[PDB]
């Protein structure tokens, strides 16, 4: 079991601001001590779909959450839907939901849970993906582990970006990231 | 699979942009698992785009090198990069002949769908900035995109681009590396 | 085996510009011809710790090399300590200094040392980290293989700023990248 993924359709998996408005296309695969990481975003429907800051001055910004228990196991609170998220099989996912997976989840000693301790930036990762494909539609992609409560682990991807986008629609290049894995 | 498909890494020309073996493409590919480890820089020798001047020539501003792939993961004749040097590796080198199968490393097609009058999403497209000469102020953009060359199966493009007004500048670049989602 | 690394916690292991100023966090994970890396820096005192350029106008840059001999191991005069970089073992590293680590050098074809033949910049990689992680603090974190004299290969991290920082200490995001191997 070295990947654990969203199958690379184009189907809704994810909610951010209403059910099922858009597609995370995430792949982690194990590297032993690292996961070597691929995502990219399909915003299908709702309040970030077409971004139009002239319209909506406030749009800039919105987050996707992947929250794990101690198994690696994901959450349901989190944005990413359950039955979307699993180890690959083919250019599909396994039967049944996997029970395990700490291998693939952020190191706790490399990016501890919030506490009363310093807390330290490399628990974090940005990158840039670009809207449309078009190079000059860049938007910021912050990738932030096991800084969320309600979990044991988690992924917590910020998409923001700076510039006034009109009639943009919000569906991104993909970037490539890796993290220090617990197992 | 954690084989390496590579370009060898000396600096002998194995590429063509505007004329015969005018410049050396490095590209190794490294398989791990479910996704390729890319790895990219370029070196060009001659020709058109040997010595980037957008004083004299402002038009001048990109330049485009296929790799184009037939159903078994082989690379065409037609495509920019010489068959000849690209092949698995052994040592510094390269295996005694040609492989005949490598659809392991070839950009995932329900990932990166062909072109067809289906929306064309982008991320089939991965963005690196590389830097001339090894300069930080000479910055250029390496766009690489999978999949979207017609008379192949498979395709890696590398689009290279800058913004910036260079002068008498030898492209020669920096390594990039990326990653995509194998086919197998 | 398959993992190099200066192991997650955060206790100084790293001189940049005094004794233990630094906790270097390198992971060098062997995916065979390619070394996977990925690096954040955190600086807890000295000289590097909280920029000022304001202050310090001149202070805008900072280097960090790791020099091996022809084994593949990390000489002492490297900014990085000898105690722990060794492969990895949970949370920890092996009891034992490893004597042989030749795979996850930088490949000397690829990278050459200097020589009086044409020098190329594929032997640097160029990459952007963030200050405390706020997106409005990047600093350049440049890699440089095989540069170095009075080894058989060399890592060199130089980090740079050009904005004028005040009072921000620096503590990075984390960057990944990856080489061409030697074996
Ligand atoms: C693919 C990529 O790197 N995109 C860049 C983009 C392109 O370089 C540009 O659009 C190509 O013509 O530039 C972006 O920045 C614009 C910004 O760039 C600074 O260097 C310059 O000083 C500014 O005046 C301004 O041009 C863009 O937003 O278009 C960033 C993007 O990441
Ligand atoms: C390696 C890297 O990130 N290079 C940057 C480069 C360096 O940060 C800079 O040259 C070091 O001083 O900066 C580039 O953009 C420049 C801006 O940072 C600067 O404020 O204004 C410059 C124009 O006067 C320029 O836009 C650069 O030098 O081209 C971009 C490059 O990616
Ligand atoms: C994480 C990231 O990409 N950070 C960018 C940063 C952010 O995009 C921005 O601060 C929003 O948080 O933008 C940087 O570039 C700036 C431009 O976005 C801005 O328009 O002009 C600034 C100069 O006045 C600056 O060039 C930045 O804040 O330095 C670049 C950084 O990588
Ligand atoms: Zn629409
Ligand atoms: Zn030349
Ligand atoms: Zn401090």
């Amino acid at each position: 079991t070295r990947t654990l993924w969203t199958t690379p359709d184009t189907s809704p998996n994810c909610t951010i601001a209403q059910d099922k408005d858009s597609k995370l296309t995430l792949v982690l695969t194990k590297c032993g001590s690292q996961i070597l990481a691929n995502v990219s975003l399909i915003v299908v429907a709702g309040k970030y779909h077409i971004i139009n800051n002239k319209t909506n001055p406030e749009i800039k910004s919105f987050t996707i959450k992947l929250l794990f228990n101690k198994n690696g196991v994901l959450l349901d609170n989190s944005n990413l839907g359950k039955a979307y998220w699993n180890f690959r099989s083919g250019n599909s996912n396994v039967s049944t939901a996997y029970e395990k997976a700490i291998g693939f989840m952020p190191n706790l000693v490399a990016y501890p849970k919030p506490s009363n301790s310093k807390k330290y930036a490399r628990d974090i990762v940005y990158g840039t993906i670009y809207l449309g494909g078009k190079p000059d539609q860049p938007a910021v992609i912050k990738t932030t582990f096991n800084q969320e409560t309600g979990c044991e682990y988690s992924i917590t991807f910020d998409f923001s970006w700076s510039k006034t986008y009109e009639n943009v629609e919000f569906e991104t290049t993909s970037f490539t990231f890796s993290y220090i894995a617990q197992e």
